[PDB]
Parts: C-alpha cells; sequence; structure tokens
C-alpha cells in the first residue's frame, strides 16, 4: 500500500508543476494583455482538466488514507491538495 | 519588487520538481541496484549543487523578506525551504 501512495504522490507532483508551468503562462498572458483566443481558450481547457485529475488524485488518496493510515497516503494527500489549488489558480488566471 | 518574488518563486519551482526527479531516480535506484558508481556519483553532484542552489534561492528570499515582507515574498520563502528540503532528501538517497 505505501508503493500505491508513492504512485499517488509521484502522480500528484507532476499535476502540480503542470498546473505551476499552466498557472504562470495564464499570469503572463493577462499582464501581457495577449487576447489570443486560442491560447487563452487552450490554457482554460488543459487547466480545467488538469484540476479534475486533481480532484480524482484527492479522492483517491482519501480512500488510500481510510484504509491504511499511514504518513505515506497522508503525504500523498497533501500533495493531491496543493496540486488542486494550484490548478485553480491556473484556472482564474486563465479566465482573465 | 514583487515581481522579483514571483521571479525567485518560479525558480524555486524548478529547483523542487527537479529535486523530486532526482530524488526519485535515486531511491529507485537504492531500492535495486542498478546504480553504476557513476550514475550513483552522478545523481548525488546534481543533487549536492540543486541543494546549495536551494539554499542560495532560500537566502535570498529571507533578504527579499527583510527588504518587504510581502505574502509574495513570503510564499517565494516556503517554496524555497520546499525545495532545500527535496534537495536533501536527494542528499541522503544518493548516499545510499
Amino acid at each position: 500500500l505505501e508503493e500505491e501512495a508513492r504512485e499517488l504522490a509521484e502522480e500528484a507532483r507532476e499535476v502540480r508543476r503542470r498546473a505551476e508551468e499552466l498557472r504562470r503562462r495564464a499570469e503572463e498572458a493577462r499582464e501581457t494583455g495577449e487576447a489570443s483566443e486560442e491560447h487563452a481558450a487552450a490554457l482554460l481547457a488543459e487547466a480545467a482538466v488538469l484540476e479534475l485529475k486533481a480532484v480524482l488524485l484527492e479522492l483517491e488518496a482519501r480512500r488510500l488514507l481510510k484504509e491504511s493510515g499511514g504518513e505515506v497516503a497522508r503525504e500523498a494527500l497533501e500533495l493531491a491538495r496543493e496540486a488542486r489549488r494550484e490548478a485553480r489558480e491556473a484556472l482564474e488566471a486563465a479566465e482573465e
């Protein structure tokens, strides 16, 4: 089970960093004012999907914490939550 | 100055993720014995360097917080500490 939590955590690290990248692209986009509707909607789309992946990873970590209850499942839950939060920020930054 | 903290933050996100990639490689290698002495010493060297980079970004964040106790500078210091900590885990894993 600790190996399942390790794959959950590492997958969360991936979606966090990718949300971090998308958020930066969206923040630079609002400050630049580049109203490339294709680019604005593409970032919005990939940020929305990244969030749904983060929510799925989140609830899967909750399930892996119902069972067991170890620190490795606990850390995998925080990393999923952070990824969810970074994705919601990339979301709201893409709306503008 | 708030743009400087954004750059110090984004740089800390890169160092964090790279420490996450290095650490996973070292744990996977410590678990098995596949790591050659070249590779084991290579992961350690880039992790040690990555650690020093994370200490420099941390201290630069402590300076930025000293100059202005802004929330943007605060989160950048948190991200640098996180990168520092992830780098140190990559160090200890590469020792084995």
